[PDB]
C-alpha cells in the first residue's frame, strides 16, 4: 500500500540504529500516523501475500476471550505458539483484557461489551475506549501488549477507530495489525449499523530489523494493486458470534509472498 | 506556535459538527499528530499569553500521588475546583494512577519510578509506559483522564516522548497539555543524564468549540513569535523533590492573552 511503502522507505532514510532485546539491531523512528479511509478498500497489503486466514482466527480468539491457544490449534493456526507454555496458556494477554479485566473489587470489565453499549447509545462520546495495558498483570503475561490501546469515534454514521502501537516490526509485524483492527472495525459497524470510516494507525516505537535490508529493498521496487473489497456473508446476533467463514475478501490479488527470518 | 496554528486551520477547515456532552456543539476531527523538537526551544503557545504557574504546580501535584486539591489551593491554583467535591476530592485521578496503580492482589504500582528504572537500566526498551487508563477506578473519578497514555524512547542519548490524548479541546486545553508534558520530558531526562528530544503528541477527538469562533480567527491572525527557553535551576535528588521555583522560563515574549468562556 502507498501508506505502507512510504514508511518503509522513511525508516531505511530516517531511522536511528537501535538494538532491541535478543541483540539484533533494528533501524528506528519513534512517532508516526496514517490513515487509511476503509471505504476506499481492505487495506491488506499488495506487495507481498498475506495470508488473512491467520488474522482472523486470531481476531475471533482475541473477542472469545480465551488466553489459551487451544482453540488456535483445531484449526491449525501456530503464530502464537512461540509464546505459549507447556499447557498452551499466554498468561492474561489481549482477549483477557479486553473481554475480563480484572478490578481491585472482584469484577471483570467487558470493553467490547461496554464499547458497544456506548456506540448504540452515546456516539458522540470521546472516551469510547479499549485498552489492553493493565498494569498489574502485566507481569503474568507472556508478552506486553504492542498494540495496546485503541479508541472509537463516530461522525456523520462513520464509524473510525484509532489503534495506538507502541512497538512496530514494519515488515512482519504491520501488514497483519492493520488488517486485523480494520476488520474489527466492520464487523463493530455491522452490529451498530454504522458506515465504516478511517483507521488511523499511531505508532511508538517503528521499525525493519538489520536482517530485513534485502526483503525490504525487494518489496519497495514493487507497485501496489488496487485494495480488495472486504465481503461479510451474514449478519451475527451479536460481536461474539461472527464464525471464519463468514468473511470473503475479494478481489485481491498480491506480489509474491517474502519470508523474513528472525534470529533467536 | 506553527504547529499549533496550522491544526486550528485544519479543524476550521475539515471539522465536522459534532455535539459534545453539554450540547455545545464543536468542530472535531480524529486523529492528529505534531512532533516538537525540544531542543529548538521551549513548546509554550505565543499567539495568546499563557501562565505556566497553574501548570508547574499542577505537575508537580501529579508527581506527588496526591489527588485532593489542597496542595492547590495553598498555592491558590483553583484549576480543579470545578471537578473537586465538598472535600476538595477528585478520586482516583492522574496522580494516584501515575504513582498508585492499585493491582487486584493489593500492591500499588509506582510507574513513574518504574519508568525511571527502565530508561536508567534498559533504555532501548519499547515498553517505557504510563497508563493512567485504569479501566477498573473509572468510575469512581471526577473525570476520564483526557491524557492517558504516553511512551518514553531514548536514541542517541535524547530522551522523547509521545502523549496519547483521547479527547482535545484545541484552545482551552491544549497550550497547557504541550508545556506540561515537555517540561516532564526536561525533568525526567535531567534525572537520567540524557539530552532532550521529541515530544510527539497525538491527538483522538480534537476540537473547537462552536462559542469558541472569533477567537479562533483573532488567533489565527497573529504571528507566532520565537520559542523561549527552559531553564531548571539546580538538579534534585530525585524526580519527586522539584519545587515551583526550580524553573524558569526565559524570552516568552507572548500576544495578549485571549479570554474563552465556556457553557455550563
Ligand atoms: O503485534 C505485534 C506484536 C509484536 N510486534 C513486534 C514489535 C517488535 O519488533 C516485537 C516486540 O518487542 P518488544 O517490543 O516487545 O519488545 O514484535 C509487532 O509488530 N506487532
Ligand atoms: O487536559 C485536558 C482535559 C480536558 N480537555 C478537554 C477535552 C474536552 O473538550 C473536555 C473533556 O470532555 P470529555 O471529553 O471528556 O468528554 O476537556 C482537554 O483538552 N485537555
Amino acid at each position: 500500500m502507498k501508506q505502507y511503502l512510504e514508511l518503509m522507505q522513511k525508516v531505511l532514510d530516517e531511522g536511528t540504529q537501535k538494538n532491541d532485546r535478543t541483540g539484533t539491531g533494528t533501524l528506528s523512528i519513534f512517532g508516526h500516523q496514517m490513515r487509511f479511509n476503509l471505504q476506499d478498500g481492505f487495506p491488506l497489503v499488495t506487495t507481498q501475500r498475506c495470508h488473512l486466514r491467520s488474522i482472523i482466527h486470531e481476531l475471533l480468539w482475541f473477542l472469545q476471550g480465551d488466553t489459551n491457544i487451544a482453540y488456535l490449534h483445531e484449526n491449525n493456526v501456530t503464530i502464537w505458539d512461540e509464546w505459549a507454555d507447556e499447557n498452551g496458556d499466554l498468561g492474561p494477554v489481549y482477549g483477557k483484557q479486553w473481554r475480563a479485566w480484572p478490578t481491585p473489587d472482584g469484577r471483570h470489565i467487558d470493553q467490547i461489551t461496554t464499547v458497544l453499549n456506548q456506540l448504540k447509545n452515546d456516539p458522540d462520546s470521546r472516551r469510547i475506549i479499549v485498552s489492553a495495558w493493565n498494569v498489574g498483570e502485566l507481569d503474568k503475561m507472556a508478552l506486553a501488549p504492542c498494540h495496546a490501546f485503541f479508541q472509537f469515534y463516530v461522525a456523520d454514521g462513520k464509524l473510525s477507530c484509532q489503534l495506538y502501537q507502541r512497538s512496530c516490526d514494519v515488515f512482519l509485524g504491520l501488514p497483519f495489525n492493520i488488517a486485523s483492527y480494520a476488520l474489527l472495525v466492520h464487523m463493530m459497524a455491522q452490529q451498530c449499523d454504522l458506515e465504516v470510516g478511517d483507521f488511523v494507525w499511531t505508532g511508538g516505537d517503528t521499525h525493519l530489523y538489520s536482517n530485513h535490508m534485502d526483503q525490504t529493498h525487494l518489496q519497495l521496487s514493487r507497485e501496489p494493486r488496487p485494495l480488495p473489497k472486504l465481503i461479510i456473508k451474514r449478519k451475527p446476533e451479536s460481536i461474539f458470534d461472527y464464525r471464519f467463514e463468514d468473511f470473503e475478501i475479494e478481489g485481491y490479488d498480491p506480489h509474491p509472498g517474502i519470508k523474513a527470518p528472525v534470529a533467536i
